[PDB]
Order: C-alpha cells, then structure tokens, then sequence
C-alpha cells in the first residue's frame, strides 16, 4: 500500500460521527480526504490515511538536527506521502520535494471577538469630542465675559448683570432652564440671542449623536496590524510549537517580525502551543488576553463554525503555499505533480473549496450583524454623571464652608 | 369488503369526541371520512376503515429500499384503497396508482403569528433601567436637601429656599420647566448648576435610547418568503420525519431549496418532527424561533383554530394535488377516478369544502383585523403616563381636602423635633450597619445543566447554598471579581465603611443637641456641624452603593465561569441600604429646620 | 422538419443581439429554446423554432368558434408542436393534449412600485396616533380643570391661578416654556409636578418616533389582495386580450373574481392588452393607475430585470400549470411525455430554472433596500405647521377684533 | 544582441522625463529597467530594449487561439526575453518558459479612498432645507409684529410689549428659553400659544432629522473584502482588457468569484479598461462608484503618489509571482533562473525594492494618520455655530459703542413717520406686483441627452428658451401641474391676487393718514384699520408663497415627462416676493408706532 500521513486538523481531516465504528479510509472526512482520494484515482495507488504518530506538523531541533512530525517520517521512510496542510519552506525544500500550490493562504491573526466592554466612567460625554467640550467652556466663559463689558457700559440705575450674574445667565441659557433676569439692552440681547442659538444646536447635536451610538454599535478591534502587536504587550500572542509559522519568525529579517520573535521566547508563561485546536481554546478562554497567529484558511473555517467567537484582524502577514509533500526522489513525484496540475485545470480544487468552507458556513457574518438587540441603558452607562453630581455636591459643601467663615472674619 | 386506510390528521380524518362510545365507521370523522361514504355511494362497495400502524405517510428509504407507512400498505397489499391526505408525486406514481387530483395545494410556511402588542403599563420606563430610575429619585432628594443646607447656612435676609420650596426647585430643574426662584449665593449656584448638567444628560439619554428602540422596532424584517428564510439562521426549519415535503426538499435542485436542505441536513438537534400535531406544538412553544413547513390546506385550518396564533407567510413554494390512491393494477381504480370526476362534476367536493372550513372556523377574519399597520405609538405605549397623570390628579384632589381640613383645624415642640431627629438617626445607624453586616444584597439562582442553586451575595462573602440540605458555602467576593474592576470595589467598601463612621459622628453629635445634654449655649453650631456631617454621610454612602451595583453587574456578565446566575435581582438590605440613605437626610432636614428657627 | 411554435416572450423566448444575423434555431434564446433543444435530443426530431404568425397565446371567439394564436395553429395543422408558455385549461384540453406540468405558477398582481408619496398636510403629527392626540387635549383641559378647583379652595389673598391662567400654565408646561406663575400649594404643586412628567415622556416620545420614520422608511402597498382590487376602483387593472388568464375570469365561479370580470368589460378606456410586453409599459407609464395581472413566473423575471420598477403584491390567485402543447393524436405525444418525465427525473428542469431567473437577477432585492439615502426635510414635510401657524394667526386677529369691541360695548 | 521586451507600466517600466532627449537604454527607467542591467551584469549579454506594439500583456483568445501582446512576442519569437510585470500562470507556463518568481504579489482591490471630511461652514444647516430656514425667519418677523399689533389695540394701562420687546419675546419663545414678560390679553395668549406649538414641532424636527443623518452615517458599511463587494451592485468592477487578472476570474470556480464574473460578463457599458493608467483614472472620477481590481504591488505604488486618494481594501484574493520569461526551449533561460536566484542570494532584489518604493514615496504614512476612528462630532461639524457665535459677539460689541455714542449724542417727526410708512408701502406695492407680473421666479436648466435648455417659470407661464437663438417658448403653468396638487395651486394664485388687492386697501388708507389728507379728527381709527389690513395683507400673502414652492417642488419631481430640470433654484422676484412681505410689516410697525403715541 501507500501510507499517507495527514495531521488531524479540521476541516482538512475530520473524524466520522461513528469514528470508532469505521476503519481506515472511511473513518476520515475533510478536504485532504477528498484530495487523497482525487489524487489516487488519477494515479492508481492504494492510499492508507494515517495520523502522524508524533502528532506534529514538522520541525527540526537546530542542535541535534532531527526532524519530527510528518517531515521526519517522510525522510526516514516510515510514511510514503503527505497530502496534508504542510507549508513549502526553504528548509523543507532541501529534504523533500513539493507539488505546486493547490491552495494559496497567508498567516493571519485570530483574536477573541471583542464584545461590548464596560463603558467608561466618563462615557456619557462621548457624542461630543474633547476638542468641542474644551471650546464650549472657553466659549461659555468667553460669551459671559462679553455680557459684563456690555452691562457696565450702558446703565439703562444698578447693573444686575455683574460678572457674578453673567456666568449664571449664560449657564441657565446653556442648561435649558432660563433665568428670571433678562437683558434690557440691544447690545445685551444680541449676546443673549446668539448664545441661545448656540445651545439649541449643541443640545440637539448631543441628543442626536447619542441616538447614533445606541442604535448602531461598532465593536472596535483593539489590534488590527502587525504594528499593533509589537508596540503593546497588553495582549499575549503566539503560534504552534512545531510549525512552519514558528519557523518563519525564527528566520525573519523584517525588524517588526524580529521584535515579535524576541518577545515570543523571552516572556513566558507557556505561549507556544502543541495543537491548533489547543490554540483555539487558548483564545476563547483567555478573555481578550491571547491572539493566536495561524493561517487564513485555518481561520476562515473557525469564523464560519460554532459558536463563532473569533474574528480575523488585519490580513495576511505574507504569502505562503500548500503542497503535497513527496519524499526526495520518489516514484509518485511526477504523476502526483501532473495530478496537481490536472485537477487544478478542471477547477476541481476550486469546486472543492467553494463547497467545504461554505456549506458548513452556517454562521454566515449576517447572523451576528442583523441580530440587533433592544437594550435599556444600564447604570454603567451614566454612572459618571452621578459621580460628578456628588462631586459637585461636596464642592458646594466646601464653598458653603468657606464663604460663611469669611463673612465671620470680615 | 374494501379496506380503506388513512391517518388521523385533522381536519381531514379526525377521531370522534367519544372514541370508545361509537363503533366502526362511527369511530372517525372529518373531511375524508365524509368523502369515503360518497365514494361508496357512487361505486357501491362496503368500505372498512383502518389506520396505519406506524403513524406516518412514509416513503422508501435508502438502505432498505422499501416503502413504509401508508404507501407501504398500498405497494404491498395490506390495504385495498387509501382515501387520505396523500400527495401525488412521481416517486409515488411509479409504485402505485392515483386518481385525478381533487384538492389543489402547495407547500406553505407556518411561523408563529407575531404576538399581540402588549406593552405593559410601564412601557415608558423601557429605555432606562429601573436601577437608574431609583438613583434619579434618591439623587433628587439628595440635591434639594443639600440646597436646603446651603441656603440656611450662607448669608448671601429672608430665605425663599425652604424644604418644601427646595424640592420644588429641583423638580422644576429636572423636568426642564425651570423655576422663578433663583439661587443667588455662589454655593447655591454650584449645587444648581451641577444638577442642571445632570438632567441634561439623563433626558437626552432617555430620548436617544427611546429612538434607539423604535428604529430597531422598524428594522425587524418580518420575514415573509422562503428566500428571506434561507438567508437567516435565527429560526429553524423542520418538516415531518417522512413525507412528501421532506422528499421534495431532498430531490430539489433550486439554489434556495438546496441551501435549506443543507441546513436541514446538519440538524443539531434533529429539526424533523414525528407528526404534524407535535410539529405545530414546537411552533407554539418556541415563540417564533421555529418554523414548520407544511401543506397549505393544513395551514389554513390550523390558522382558524384557537389560540389562532400561527400565521401563514408568503405563498406556496410548489403546486401539488391530493389523490385517492389504489395499488398498482387494481381494477377498482378506474371507477375511483370516475367517482372523483363525478363529485367534481356535481361540485360536491366544493360543497364538502366550504361546509367544513367555514363552519368549524373558530376565530377567523385575519385579513379584517390586520388592515391596520402600526407605525406610531398606540395609547397603550404611553398609557402608564396617563395613569400616573389621572392618578396624580386624584391624589392631589385628596391633598386639597385635607389641607383645607388642616386649615379649618388650625382655625379650631423643639424638643420633639430633636427627638424625631435622633430617632430617625438611630434607625439610620440600624439600617446602614444591617446592610454592611448582611450578605443578602443580591438574591439570584445559578444552575448546572437541571439543578439550580439559590444563593445570596454581598460585598464580603458570596454564600452559595449547597443542595442536599442547607449548604451555605461562602466564598470571598472581593478577590472573586476581575481585577481591573476590583479597584473600584476596593473603593466602595472603603466608602461604605466611611459612610458608617461618618454617620457615627452624626447621631452622636445629635446626642449633644438634646436639652438634658451638654449646653444650650453654643450648641447651635454643634447642631450645625452635626447637620453638615449627616449630609456628608449619605452622599458618600450613596456613591458606595453606586460603585457596588456597577461593579456587581460587570461580575454577572464578565466573571469567573463555572457559575453564572440567571437573576441578578437586588435582595433585601440593599433596599435598607437606600432606606438608610433616605433616613440620613430625613433626619437632617429636621435639624436644619430646628437650626433656622 | 418539426415546426415548433413559441410566442415571443422573455425570458422564455429571447432575441439574439445580432438577431438579424443568425437564422432559425440560433437566433432565439431563453428557456423554451433550452427546453425545445432538450426535448429534441431525447426524442430525435428536427425542430424549427417559429414565432406564431398571429402573435397570440390562443383563445376562441365564443360565437364563431374559431381559435387563434398558437392554439388554432396546432388544431388546423400549421404548427407541429408547441413548447411555449401555454396554460393547461379545460377548453384547451378538449382540442389538444398536454404534457405534465414542467413548471408550477400562479396568477399574480404587478403594480408600479409605490415610491414615497408627497406627505400629507398634517403628516407632522404622524408619530403619535389620533387616539393619543385627542386624549392629550382631553387630558390638557382635564388637568387644567383640576388646578382651578385646587386654586379656589386654598387661598394661601388673590388666586392668580384662575381658569384663564390655568390653561395657560398647563400650556406652558406642555410647550416646554415654563411660565413665571407657580403654585404655592402642595395640592397645587402635585398637579404641576405630575403634568410635567406627562410632557417629558410625550415630547421625548414624539422626538424619538419621528426619528424612527425618517431613518427606516416603509413604502406601503396601497393594494395587496384580490379583495383590495374589487372594493376600490381607484386603480385600473387588466389582463391580456387573448390569454388563459382572461379565459379564467370569464368562467370564474367565485364572486370576487366575478366582480372583477364585470368591471373589466364594463368601464373601458382600453383595459386589455395585446402583449405582456405591452402590459409592462402600461404599468410603468400609468403612475400607479394600472396593475397588470399576469403569471408569477412572468413576474419574477420583471422584478429581477432593469430598471426593477415593479413588485409583486399579495400572491397567487390560483394554481396553474405549464405544459408542452401537443396536437390531438400526435406521434410525439408519448415520447415527449416520457421526455417531460425523464428531464424532470434528473432535475434538469430545476437546474435550468435556478440558472435563468437568478444569473440575470442583477437587481437582487438587496440593491433597493440597502441603498438608503441621506435626505433633508423638504418643505412638504412640515408644510401644515406653517398653515396652522397662520391659521392660528388669523384666529388671533379675530379675537383681538371682538374683545376690543365688547369692552367698547360694556 | 538580446532583444528585451516590456510594457510601460509605472513603477516598473517608466518613460524618462525627456523621452526625445535621451537615446536607447536611456529612454526608459523604473524598477525593471534597473533589473535588466543587473541581469546583463551576471550573464554578460548586450540587451536591446523594446515595447510591445499593442500596449497590453495579452492572452490567447477564443476564436483565433493565438497569443497577443507581450506573450505573443514570446510564443512566436519576435522578442528574445521579457523582463516585465508578467504573472506566472499555468496557461502561460505551457506556452513559454518562466524563471523563479522574484516578486510575490496578489490581486488586490482599489477603490477610491474615502474622501476627507469637509463638512463646510454651514453643516449644522443640513437637516432642514434652506427654504425652511427662510420661512422660519419670515414667520419670526410675522408673529412679533402681530403681537405688537395685538398689544397696542387691546385694553386688557402700560404696555410692556414694544416692537423691540416683542421681537425679544418671539426669540425667547423660539429658542425655548422663554421670557419673563407674559401675554395677559387673551388675544395675546392666542398668538403666543400658536408660536409655541410652531417651535416645538420645528426643533423636534431638527433633532430628529439630525439623528436621522448620523444613524445612516454609521450604517455606511465601508466595504473591505470582495465578499461584501460581491453582495453590492452600487459599485462596478473592472480589470484590464486582457491580462492575468481577467483570466483569473474567468477560469475561477469559487462561488464568490463566479458571481462577480457573471456581473463582469453582463457589463453595460464594458467595465474592462484598456490600460492601468486609464483604469485608475476612472476611479479618480467616478468618486467611489467604481472599483478597479489590480495587482497589489501596483496598488501600493499608486497609493503613495498624489493625490493619494486611492486606498487598498481587504487583503489579496490570490497569491502569484512575477517571472522573467523566455520563449519555449531557449538556451538562455536557465542562466536567467540562475541570475534570478543570484540576486535573491545577494538580496539585491530587496535592495531594489526598499530603494524604489520608499524614496519615491510622495505622501506616505497612511496607517499613521488613520489611527483615529471618527465617531463623534468634530469641531468642524458645528464650526459655523461658533463662527456665528464669535461673530455675533463682535457685532454686538459694535452695537455697544454706537449706542453709547447715540446716548452721548443724545446728551449733546410724526409727519416723517407717516412719510416713511407710505414710502415703504409704495415699495411693497411695487415689490408685490412685480412678482405677480414677472415669470422669473424659478431659474433652472433642463436637458436632452448633450443639449441643455435654460428656462424660467412662474405661476402663469413656463417660458422655455428655445436654442438656436432667443427662443422664449411660453407654456401655461396652471394646467401643467398634476391635477390633485393643482387645487392648492389654484388657491395660491387666488391668495396672491388677494395679497395684492388687500395691499391696495393698505397704502390707499395710508394716503388718508397724511396731514394734508382727509382729517385729523377720526383719522386714528382710519390709521387703525389700515394697520390691520397691512398685517392681513402679508400673512395671506406669505401663505400664497408657501403654497407655491410646495406645489412647485411636487412638479419638479412628479410632473409631465419630456422635461425635468436639474436645478429648481429660486430666481429673482421670488426674493422680491419676500421683500414685499418684509416691507409690508416694516411699514406696519411704523403706523402702529404712530398710533400708540
Ligand atoms: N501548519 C503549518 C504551521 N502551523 O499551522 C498552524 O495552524 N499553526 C502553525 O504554526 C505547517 O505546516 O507547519
Ligand atoms: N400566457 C397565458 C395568458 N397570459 O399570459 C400573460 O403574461 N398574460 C396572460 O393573460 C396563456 O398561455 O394563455
């Protein structure tokens, strides 16, 4: 027979529902089970689908020079061929030969899907920017300055609009509760006129834009680039402990990628993982503190799988290739390479790809977006208003303290 | 004697009301039972009625290649004729014989009807949670008392800011209608100007969230056709376990129909149902999260029976016909087709039709009541505002009678004020310290998949009752929270202790107010700093309960897994925690009133 | 050869782009061109695709007993077979034989797609129902009644809150501009308290729901049933002047359908049409005044065609069937009937149907719905407010007239 | 001497700045030109540079089965070697030879970059059209004058409702800040209570429509991937007329890629472009309504050159490689592959890379400036409110200087009031009747597909200028409108005539006001009914222009086809129509002022 080594990875290698019932080539499902069947039909060999006994993709110790996983089995004669998610690298090219890329891909970043956070303490003042709020208070004092200059100039006996009253009238104008004082001057009432039309826009601007936040919500990704990871060590990130992606960061010559691999080895609670299926649960059970780096074609299946708790961010860090790994000088190097050509000529590999990623894609991205909710405001939303309420109350207590005693002094 | 087979499917074949009382042909009723006597009327044969032993129409299976159910009786020969809700299909045509289609139908889609709009009497409280509506009211009492302190202390005379008037100032400030009395002390202007910035955020938050509801209330997308059903996985799709409908979606090749059949294939759990009466029952209980795809003539009848809460959506997906079936090559099948054409010529089929569906219509008139398309508010949506309005008129009517009776009784002391001031403060001590010592602030239940665990928690110990007895396993709440939110929870426990100790300074200085106590000379300034510290008690204490429920609600959503409650309801002695805060100011208004006179 | 009669109807019969260039079986495109090719392959006959010379589907004069169109040609020997949109009726069954229904369908209603109308004069008061607005004014007077009863009872000299002032204070409370008068009674201030919380909900209810209208718009169909047509003669409606749909309303025994056919013949500017392609332009150029009744499969193509100016309303009025019309006693009755079976056994007719209606469906319903617009309020929206403004102004002039003269009288 | 072919594609092969001044190899530059000298450095051959005569890379066609463009030179033999932006593809592999892929790339998607947010200085006027903002102002003048009439006539004394104060009452009523002066006459309460119900609808309409913008401003769906491009036909998709990208979408079989290729098939007009520089140019001019799908390395360079207004969206759809190509079986092709590996070993390819893309970066730093995600208002969005604010301060500063200079000049008649009252009324006659007689109220242009027709219309005649000269073909406007809206247009023409005739009663009764006229005795009541009829002039006249523009804007959208303007702009003598209405009250305030003294 022909021993085919495939690492157990969904959706390339799947177990049957009665997996202990069936044996061999019937037990396994997925994309490589399709491709090993489609290759052996146009090449004529008896394929035996075997899980790799070591369990790994394949890497060499740099000191003892010993490959493990699927790579060491093909060199040392145990496995006959590999039709599996193996990535064509230069170090793998020197020991075995690869077919043409039947699938294109890229290394991506998979984070825990950022749910709506607890709002900030001062998240009530979100719908106006801080560039506005400072310029409001500057215009709040600045308008109230002008009304006192006007009030001193035109007496028409006493000027009720002192500077102690002008901030009060500009406040009651801004806070929608008009005060009983009113300018009796044309040079006054134009200021009180234009300051009213100030608030009528701004309060309507605040009321409108806050309805824009509560209706249409956009859960922001805290990280969306390779720059976003290396500049901030707040979220951990890692790869598999025996994989070509880990091989990529070791031999990387871009300094950002070099900054990653220096951080990957140095600060260690256990960053690297044994399995991709380990790395999925390392994301989902870390609550935003872990972002597993893996292939985009690996990540497009997890995004279209229950419970769809993860998302892609950014994009491909580099281009790569998937190939059927044949041993060096094998008999079925040339017929498999012609089979990789011939199945890709008919679009058989494309009619496989648009089936498997899509018919299982029951969490199509519409189901998360179109499921909006009718949510009341919790106390977390406007909590900081009560804080500055009491923070205004205790400030009023201290002014009532000092102004009583200064009149006792004077 | 001819054997007649069918299945118990209302409205077509119905069991009688008293199945044991009656015998033979009198054991069953319905449309098809009325049809079967008409067939024997024209063809002159004794007919023996039977029911299938399986309880399903059935079709041939993959491995066994044998017809089961009703068709298996027809193909093999266990029955002589089927007068039954049986779809003529080409896979059924090649195995046995059919008549002319007497009843036309199509595959329709049954969802549960969109439920009646019952907004409730408190539907206007929907944008802001009830936690906020309390904390508005307790802060409404807070600012008016502070302004009643500030007005009496400061010289800035006569005072227009009495405790009756100061609550009228903050109610004028909160409802945006303003007030004619203006704060003229600077310390009075601070306490007004902050409460103004309070009510401008809250009302704008109330308007914005109410607009955030009704925009989403219009983008509900009331799914009508199967194309918009195929584009949505919020609602499941199930049919009968083996019928003509499941086999229709099996050998379909339309891209809409294939994409549903792939969704029907990977069913976790199995969406297909055993019978129609079970299949309609899942629609009754899943509340519009499940859709049952059935034949339209069954859909029209079940629409017309109580609770009438199932609605047809869209049109027929296909066009099929019911046929009275005989086995392959029987001699009786040709006068059967002549009999079906005979009642078609007489119009007795349509006589059986409009008799049955109309006289057993229970509720009816669905297109009559649904002429209205609701897009505005109903009166019911703001009805509780009217009920508070008409009620608040009637309460204030009773105030006018008693106040005039108080004025007529006025036509017909300070040691007691100090006695009532300490007595509320001794409650406020007893109400606050009970809250801090108890652990029953939050009554909720958490479960494992069907064992639930009733438990209560506070600031210190989350005491979970363990089943099999009393339980009461208590775990520390402080390290229980996640750590970034924990620092606020550190600050709240400090502030709640700071609330108690400043209250201890409060009522102990109320003890010096007493006439048998320290002095009459220079005691009014001791009443003054007592009055300051009771306001400074409850304000710092209210923040401690603000910071509790904010951090607590984080822990309910984002917290340690292997425990998640279903209810985060606020238990007793949280009510007493606010009842402490109520009695803090309610004694402080007394000692301000005793100070000013 | 075998003369095939097909009425020229898209998407069943289409003309090529260079239609004058090619001849015969290459000139024609569409669904019946597929089906005539798929039938003649499994039956073995030379098909000639001919347009019917008279141009019609087929109907008989009830007096001279002469069929025309495709039906008269099959009876009188001119045409050999019909693979065309012909509907199996009882009167057509007596003269020729039909195959099994290769396509199911129903008679539907196609209206001009109702664009956003000019708004009403009083369309500003839409977000609150008339059941509310009457009960507001009843509660407006009703609250103001209570405050005058309170004001007369408790004197604490003069009662400023007369009935002439209490409607004014309840108005200024309702219209967000608080008046300088204020109750000095607890039995007063509770009424003024609860009436303020009345408006604060209602004005927020009006502001919120009006944002619901301008954001999410629902263009309502004025007619959506067969009941909706016969009860109101505001919109005209008709069928083709020689067709089985017209044959259906003549022999109809449901009184609603009978009410239609009585209206179709009686009130006539020219209701019935010669062509379905005539009936499409009769819809699009009538501006809502015409609703062409035709088949659902005819209507699913027009909805998925440029410029998608029409929509289905309601549903199928009845079930029908499409059949290949063979002459009575023909040779190719049985092989075509077996061909209609055999092509439907493989799902060939279904893989034709999901292609033609869908690959041309470039106006998929998403393109109309997801294209929302950022539209300002025109003057048509709030026009009636200015009308009742001046309508309030002239009423103020007349009260200023009569109250001056009555004090001159008294 | 070896023939080198390529195509002029920046940044890879660029023509020099002075193409006629330089000769031979010095006629071209770029990345690949720098590469070609390095190839001849390692392999030692004289290289002759050529450009394809067609101007495209090309591929084999269906009918002819021949390779054209660059590959046709390679397959046939017209060139010796191609060092060119040529994608290695299996259909290109079987016909000629390729080297090792030196540059990795993928098919990217170029849309125009989302344009910079320039809200304008009047962005706060966006929810309400400028027609409304005028009609608010003219009704603001309307109600205050009416209230100034009502206050002087009625006894209800001293009057606190002067014409300066009455405009301050309505400005307090419109801005919701209220006013301390209360209307106490019942006729004064009517005119206040209606204007209150005015300003409550308008401000709530202003807040609701501004919320209606910003909700849609957040559901813009900024399309990033091709899947969300495949789901949207608002934006077209085009590639080069014959390249590796179009052939990639041709023989693709992915359901996303097939659905785009079916959309690319039925192109009306043809979405495919001749070259890249033309293809990027359609993206520059179609303003985000067109998308050009090109290779990502070209996308990175064109992103970095001015105006830098094209942005990459999503990632690569595929993974491909550029290859230096030789014909099938040439002996030179193996040292070519050794040369490509040699510069790969040296890293001179990456030396050519980071030299070229970085030093010819014009704007750069796109991820640096786009760190901010705008979700709140900028200062620019309400900037014109500040500019009116700071400006309205500075205008009112100048009022204080002049009014004190007026007071200092006060420290240092009634026939003239009546003279100014008639003179404005004689204008108001001349301003109104000019509007009714002219037909230039609406200046717009309508077109046939490229001939435009400038025209002007009014209430009576829509006078269209006919080209080839002056034209002026005039058609009746009254029957021109649709008929249900026409009845309002009937009422407006009646009201505008009613506006003129009541104004005729106005200034003719102003003639009796004159001192040389009828009498001094009992003339004040003749001044009174004159003053009533001038208010009753402009109010009924304003409705006539309200009903015009409402019915006119219907006719622009819903009207007789074969004519539709692009602009419905309001021409002159519509401005004079409001200028009549301004002068109606501006004379009426004079005769109220002359009456009260
Ligand atoms: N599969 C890749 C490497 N790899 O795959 C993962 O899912 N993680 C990871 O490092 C290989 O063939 O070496
Ligand atoms: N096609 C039908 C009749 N018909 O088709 C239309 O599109 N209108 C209409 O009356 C037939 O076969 O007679």
């Amino acid at each position: 027979t022909v021993v085919v080594t495939t690492i157990l990875e969904s959706p390339y290698v799947m177990m049957k529902k009665n997996h202990e019932m069936l044996e061999g080539n019937e037990r396994y499902e997925g994309y490589c089970v399709d491709l090993a069947a489609e290759i052996a039909k146009h090449c004529g060999f008896k394929y035996k689908l075997t899980i790799v006994g070591d369990g790994k993709y394949g890497a060499r110790d740099a000191d003892t020079k010993i490959w493990n996983g699927m790579v060491g089995e093909l060199v040392y004669g145990k496995a006959d061929i590999a039709i599996a998610p193996l990535t064509i690298t230069l170090v793998r090219e020197e020991v075995i030969d690869f077919s043409k890329p039947f699938m294109s891909l890229g290394i991506s970043i998979m984070i825990k899907k950022p749910q709506k956070s607890k709002p900030g303490v001062f998240s009530f003042l979100d719908p106006l920017a801080y560039e506005i709020w400072m310029c409001i208070v500057f215009a709040y004092i600045g308008v109230s300055v002008v009304l006192f200059l006007v009030s001193r100039f035109s007496p028409y006996s006493t000027n009720e609009f002192g500077i102690f009253n002008s901030l009060w009238f500009s406040l009651g104008a801004f806070m929608q509760q008009g005060c009983d004082i009113s300018p009796r001057s044309l040079s006054g009432r134009i200021v009180g006129g234009v300051w009213w039309f100030f608030t009528l826009i701004i309060i309507s601007s605040y009321t409108a834009n806050l309805a824009a936040f509560l209706t249409v919500e956009r859960m922001v990704s805290p990280i969306e680039s390779a720059e976003d990871l290396s500049k901030q060590t707040e979220i951990a990130y890692g790869t598999l402990d025996s994989g070509s992606t880990k091989e990529f960061f070791r031999r990387s010559k871009i300094a950002v990628f070099d900054k990653m691999w220096t951080y990957m080895r140095s600060a260690e609670p256990s960053v690297f993982v044994r399995t991709t299926a380990e790395g999925v649960a390392r994301v989902r059970k870390s609550k935003g503190k872990y972002a597993y780096l893996l292939e985009s074609t690996m990540n497009e299946y997890i995004e279209q799988r229950k419970p769809c708790d993860t998302m892609k961010v950014g994009g491909n860090l580099d281009s790569k290739g998937y190939g059927i790994a044949t041993p060096k000088g094998s008999s079925l190097g040339t017929p498999v390479n012609l089979a990789v050509l011939k199945l890709s000529e008919q679009g058989v590999l494309d009619k496989l790809k648009n089936k498997w990623w899509y018919d299982k894609g029951e969490c199509g991205a519409k189901d998360s977006g179109s499921k909006e909710k009718t949510s009341a405001l919790s106390l977390s939303n406007v909590a900081g208003v009560f804080y500055i309420l009491v923070g205004g109350l205790g400030l009023a207590m201290l002014v009532a303290l000092i102004e009583f005693c200064y009149k006792s002094r004077a």
